[PDB]
């Protein structure tokens, strides 16, 4: 089981980096390897694809860029994308 709360709480020191672009602080990719080590089976990918698709919808100024290359960029295999247009029921 994921919640929202952990899965917004996890990414909340990458708003800076997911509006403005550049680098991930050390503490967003901290919240990355986070949102991976709480993803190990499809319902929570499921579920956390979900609140970050509700998030980035609500938060407007997201570059959608910055959000596909947060993983990448924080060196961590996130298995989850980050988009208000994803069908996240096709995640596996």
């Amino acid at each position: 089981a994921v919640s929202c709360g952990q899965v917004d709480t996890s990414l909340t020191p990458c708003l800076t980096y997911l509006t403005k672009g550049g680098t991930p602080s050390t503490q967003c990719c901290s919240g990355v390897r986070s949102l991976k080590s709480m993803t190990g089976t499809k319902a929570d990918r499921q579920a956390a694809c979900n609140c970050l698709k509700q998030a980035a919808a609500r938060y407007q100024g997201i570059k959608d860029a910055a959000a596909a290359a947060l993983s990448q960029k924080c060196g961590v295999q996130l298995s989850v994308p980050i988009s208000r247009k994803t069908d996240c029921s096709k995640i596996s």
